């Protein structure tokens, strides 16, 4: 029914100040400077990317809509690209981890208070 795949530790660079959006939300751009993915289902080095969450208040409560784009190489050398939008993660990689493309991958990300490190635990749902 559900299988643990990997965790990720993501190093975040200097974020840009919030961008005011029409309607009252804000977009916060957080460059990714590196990080590591480790687990039974995926092992890789994060080389770059960005998070671009949107913060929007609806009915008095701020919801954060995550958007994340990251890339690197897997432990076998294969380039990968991950897009995040619980949240769904779409993993595009060939080589030994290629079967991740066939999986419905969900992630639970958290960011430390100072917003220098994001961590996420990811698992596949056998729908
Ligand atoms: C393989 C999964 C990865 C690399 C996830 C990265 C998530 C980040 C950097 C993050 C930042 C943020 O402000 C909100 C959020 O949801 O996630």
């Amino acid at each position: 029914h559900m299988t643990y795949l990997f965790s990720a530790t993501v190093n975040l660079g200097g974020a840009l100040a919030p961008i005011p959006l029409l309607g009252g939300g804000t977009r916060v751009v957080e460059p990714i400077t590196g990080g590591t993915i480790y687990g039974p289902g995926f092992n890789a080095t994060i080389e770059g990317g960005l998070a671009a969450p949107i913060l929007i208040k609806e009915n008095g409560t701020t919801s954060q809509l995550p958007w994340v784009y990251a890339y690197g190489h897997a432990s076998d050398g294969s380039p990968f690209y991950i897009e995040e939008d619980n949240t769904r993660l779409i993993i595009q990689v060939g080589g030994k981890y290629a079967d991740l493309q066939k999986m419905y991958v969900l992630g639970q990300p958290s960011v430390n208070e100072e917003r220098t490190v994001a961590t996420v635990e990811c698992w596949s749902h056998h729908h």
